[PDB]
């Protein structure tokens, strides 16, 4: 199995004790490390900020301590949006320019591969044709990586891609049979399945359906999502399950109702270090628990959730990860991806359970392999 881990670029911009630098990561903890996000300019891959080139050098410099470790560069993301991709895949000319720049760029900075993260190739403003086009880009990109590897004579560069965790998004933007043929891996976004927008309390990455999940919500769970992918042509070995190191905060309209499906008003207040609304890193949830937040286990969905006053949090802990890692033996080889690493108690300061409690669990249960 593979233990992939995301390293956010804006993580080192958090308050000192909440700041995570690329060289602070354990080289033997993951099998694949993915870099926050790269940018695009003139249908050419490029960095987001000059500071980045220094993160690349430090990120790949870990391959000295762990020779089997592989690093990938991710382009895309939610903020990025579909617009730039739609325009880059529009013509074979633009396509060939991106692909070559991705090769030059990746080979120059010592990356072993590229992670495409086109947030939804068929929705959010992307036309239906992009479902077909996205497929073309992959087949084309896979082929050049292949030629480059033959002529230059070096291990081929990996090509992965994220995949929707929402049925209706998968149907309009992903050609799974063809895609599962050209990609090396598919990181499935099995998280954010419920958010304060829904209007009720829900869970971030539930393993199973909730006795309250009705209609399309019945599929809003790891088990159902993975099965849809598998049933539509995706190879189990190539599927990589999403493991979030954070939770989502809601605000109960009645502190009397603190269970799943409880009526909500809005997202929760920003956390001390991760400054957003609606979220809380794993280590930030530990403080919440430590300050008297009533912790309860969701048996039907196999995940935890806690609450304080009118503050509700749906997250994941070591127990939910272990339970999820055992389920992962659905020949769901390949394995899991931690999203994001910097949101795990990397220092042991907040959750007094040593470094990377969540990732350490996945690593042990997936028996991560490394002659080091
Ligand atoms: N590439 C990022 C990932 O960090 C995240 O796993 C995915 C689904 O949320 O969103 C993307 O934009």
């Amino acid at each position: 199995y593979q233990l992939m881990c995301y390293y956010t670029s804006w993580a080192k911009d958090r308050p000192i004790e909440g700041s995570f630098k690329p060289g602070n990561i354990d080289p033997c903890l993951c099998t694949h490390l993915i870099y926050a996000f790269a940018g695009m300019q003139n249908n050419e891959i490029t960095y987001t900020h000059e500071q980045d080139l220094r993160d690349y050098e430090a990120l790949n410099g870990l391959k000295d301590k762990n020779t089997e470790l592989k690093t990938l560069l991710a382009i895309g993301g939610w903020k990025f949006g579909p617009a730039p991709f739609s325009a880059m895949v529009s013509t074979p000319q633009n396509r060939q320019i991106f692909i070559q720049s991705v090769i030059r760029f990746l080979r120059q900075y010592n990356f072993d591969g590229l992670n495409l993260d086109w947030q939804y190739p068929g929705s959010r403003g992307s036309p239906p044709k992009d479902k077909h086009l996205f497929s073309v880009l992959v087949k084309e990109m896979r082929k050049a990586f292949e030629e480059e590897s033959v002529e230059k004579d070096i291990p081929r560069l990996l090509l992965t891609s994220t995949g929707a965790g929402i049925i209706d998004v998968i149907k309009s933007g992903y050609k799974i049979p063809e895609l599962s043929q050209s990609l090396d891996y598919i990181q499935v976004m099995t998280y954010d399945l419920h958010d304060p927008k829904d209007g009720y309390t829900g869970e971030n990455s539930p393993l199973y359906k909730s006795p309250y999940d009705i209609g399309k919500s019945a599929d809003l769970n790891v088990d159902s999502i993975i099965s849809y992918w598998k049933d539509h042509g995706a190879a189990s070995e190539k599927l990589i399950v999403g493991f979030p190191a954070y939770g989502h905060t809601f605000i109960l309209s009645d502190p009397s109702k603190t269970g799943i499906g409880a009526p909500t008003i809005s997202t929760g207040p920003p956390g001390k270090y991760t400054d957003e609304s609606g979220l809380l890193a794993y280590y930030e949830v530990c403080t919440f628990l430590n300050e008297g937040a009533t912790e309860v286990w969701d048996a039907p969905q196999e995940v935890p959730y806690a609450y304080q006053g009118n503050e509700w949090v749906g997250y994941d802990n070591v127990r939910s990860f272990k339970l999820k890692a055992q389920w992962l033996k659905d020949n769901n080889l390949g394995g899991a991806v931690v999203w994001p690493l910097d949101m795990d108690d990397f220092s042991g300061s907040f959750c007094h359970q040593r470094h990377f409690p969540l990732t350490s669990t996945l690593k042990g249960d997936l028996n991560i392999h490394s002659a080091s």
